[PDB]
């Protein structure tokens, strides 16, 4: 019974994108067994951000995924001790980000130690010009590679003017504790959304919904 | 109204993989509005194949996709005149394939002119050693890029010994007729499966099921 | 040894690019120990070509490389029996080509059986619109990977309007005979040029100069 | 006139690799017009480093390149005001690094503000296990892309046991001052070398030699 149906979330992100330093605090709440989660974010340093806030949002826990009984839930099995993930975000225009989160737990509260770094965004590109609207929904492919749980995603940012700006995700997920049983090949559907924000995005309210599945023919 | 609920499928593939020439004939049936399709394949030249048959199977029509009414069906709109697609298959171990299909229609029957080429498969790899079992199911991301309909997929071959061998698909789809309406960003779930085969895979029965959707939260 | 300071070259290429079939014959001469080589090419089928001829030109023998004594010459050691290579050409705009050449020798003459395939060139792109001028010179990195001699190159096509169109080469080189000694990590500088051509590029005269080296400080 | 034939070099690097924080100070000298440079490095925080020191070494100025007169020297023209570069290091085994350097000048001294970040290095890989010997020499391809000076390199680390571990560099170089003339397509040969180090690599002496050129036939 280590994970409770209602959990609190504390987060701190430190980052550097195109040479710009920043620090962002996060405070949120979530329902792990329903695969849903919400968070309020506040830029504590480096505001106002000179880049598109949307690039950060997926760095702000796969614990908040609705897993069917017939699929192994690696993420919930990682607790109480916790787990870490490392991610690479490869954008179609040469922009490249890397990110990390060390996730632990105390009582009803998840703690997130997050780092986010980025370079090679063109000065006239959508991220530096803040021409982003939202991430499209996605389907993350979960598989094991040399004993490490890995997720690959084809992601896309919707742009002003109804074009799309493509990004490839790769994430590695590692439990702290030895001998957590790895899952079989499966899928995780995503939908992430900014519900509200102030003008400079110094304050942002974020929401995520995510569900695991086995694909066709078992839709 | 050109596409009928029950369609016949005639196919011919010429190919060359790691220097090995081959020709494969195909004869099948399908239900376009249900997104389901079947085919019998016969190796006419270059049998027995020295590589894994599984690499070819997705080259053996997105017409056979179940589209909801709220998503534009580019593929069914492309007929009677037809359409063509070009695909790149980038394998994790440097192996690389390209393929193409020109698709036309006469009365009841789809005609498929298919080409398939491949190089740089390591001699000790799963393809050249025929250590493949099946493709996992997939979710193809459909989007428009510079006016061209494009699908990217994270694909995986299940190996003997329950490991996975990763491949990235990219496909472009082009209607023959000029003014066919492009769809919005959406998804196509896949499941492709070899139902039966003889020992050397000179005769193979193939099946595909595919459904289009808009992701979460509408799933 | 088998290789004479002046050699003849016979070549035959069969190809398919963006669905377009073609056949090209080649007749040339070269100085292996000087790393220089020349060839006359004639399109025998599929002329006039609807794509940029420049794409093909590196498929038209690393035997013609000037090797210093302190670097192992894998290519000249492969004869009389010969060798084969397989290449992938990954273009910046998604265009993708693969090629292969089986090279044998009789008396003073090299024989080249060549295949060249390509897909996913955008209809609007520099290749399909024949906006290419030349390949820039290059430096190919030669190294051994899992017992196979491999060369990676950062290539670039100079475009009309003085822009550049980038392509990544990867080539594997395999001697036909067992136990040809592999070289250490080294470099091969290239310069390939079209000396002349008729209007439709049905007839083309081609030239290559190539020199092996060990990099700094020995330049 | 801003660049003198003998120059001093002051450097500070902050970094984070696989979650490990570190700070490294650097003090060196160089001969810009000869393309030669050397530096003493001292780990001030996070020592001893749990990863291979070699990965950092190219982050420790293209000013120190020997440019011929017939090629535009963007880097020396960027002073006194200075310039910045941003780099991506994509390793063959999924490991990925990013780096940045803001370079300024006062009197005879260059000042380097450097950041270096890395994730997704496998725990059993050559970087995390410190199985690295040296970078091979290299040839960087310099070209302009959408008005930005860019360098791509095929790099390789020599491993214990005489294998190679491949990495792709991409770097963007941006002068601080408006209207510094961009160069034409050209090449920069490199050779970087650790001259000495203590057991834990808390103290390291580094050397670089680099020469620009136009390739064959003028090599």
């Amino acid at each position: 019974s280590a994970i409770k149906p209602d959990m609190k979330i504390k987060l701190r992100m430190e980052g550097n994108v195109n040479g710009h330093h920043f620090v962002i605090d996060g405070d949120g709440t979530g329902k792990p067994f329903e695969g849903k989660q919400s968070m309020d974010l506040e830029v504590k340093e480096g505001g106002p951000l000179p880049f598109a806030f949307d690039i950060l949002t997926t760095a702000f826990n796969r614990v908040f995924t609705k897993y069917p009984d017939n699929i192994q839930d690696y993420f919930k099995q990682s607790f109480p001790k916790g787990y870490s993930w490392e991610r690479s975000l490869t954008f179609e225009d040469g922009g490249i980000c890397i990110a990390r989160n060390d996730i632990t737990m105390e009582g009803d509260t998840f703690y997130n130690k997050v780092r986010f770094y980025g370079t090679n965004f063109p000065a006239n590109g959508p991220v530096m010009q803040k021409k982003t609207l939202k991430w499209e929904p996605s389907t993350e492919k979960m598989y094991v590679r040399d004993g490490v749980l890995t997720g690959d995603i084809h992601m896309a940012l919707l742009l002003e003017g109804n074009a799309h700006y493509r990004c490839d995700f790769r994430t590695t997920y590692k439990a702290k504790e030895k001998g957590v049983k790895l899952p079989g090949y499966h899928f995780v559907d995503h939908c992430i959304e900014i519900l509200s924000h102030d003008k400079d995005y110094n304050k942002v309210k974020l929401y995520e919904h995510a569900v695991a599945h086995s694909g066709l023919p078992d839709n």
